[PDB]
């Protein structure tokens, strides 16, 4: 759920950035999604929007999935059984990965969506 | 749950160290729960007994017990708010808090409790 996908973005980058940073970010982190992603951070939250839709097609709620994960050797990495559990966890760690290893630009937080996305 | 400690643990210390290096340590960190702590990490770890004491008393299986926690800005934080959940969510906070500023000295790691606790 969101609330394990923002305890993954803290164990992927070593506590270098709070979760809540991540939230409304660039084009695509946050609510809907749309244009080209301003970023590399930003293109983490567009494959991570698309890995959300295509678990919403497998008949998950991918906000709400419960799943089983642990932060090893800095990695979230999942536990989970299959199904939506499974495909929701590796959703959220990949993007975990992805935010950690990209540079956070503050210009690019919290920007009008609608003047600079499409 | 113990999974959702072993997070918390590198949610406060930012992944310095992993979670298995606290799981036999000392006189009460793990299995044992007696005698005299050997060291200031063995203190917290003689605490969390208490606290997880304390919570079986209450009635939970704190091993078990399933909440809601999120790593803000490094601290783990309890979102559950009442019964089980909450209890022994703040047992697992405060340990890894309390691990965190604590120094491992890897001298007290697997020591053998039945000659050195008691
Ligand atoms: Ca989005
Ligand atoms: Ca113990």
């Amino acid at each position: 759920n969101l609330i394990q996908f923002g305890n993954m973005i803290q164990c992927a980058n070593k506590g270098s950035r709070p979760s809540l940073d991540y939230a409304d970010y660039g084009c695509y982190c946050g609510w809907g999604g749309s244009g080209t992603p301003v970023d590399e951070l930003d293109r983490c939250c567009q494959v991570h929007d698309n890995c959300y839709e295509q678990a919403g097609k497998k008949g998950c709620f991918p906000k709400l999935t419960l799943y089983s994960w642990k932060c090893t050797g800095n990695v979230p990495t999942c536990n989970s059984k299959p199904g939506c559990k499974s495909f929701v966890c590796a959703c959220d760690a990949a993007a975990a990965k992805c935010f950690a290893k990209a540079p956070y630009k503050k210009e690019n937080y919290n920007i009008d969506t609608k003047k600079r996305c499409k």
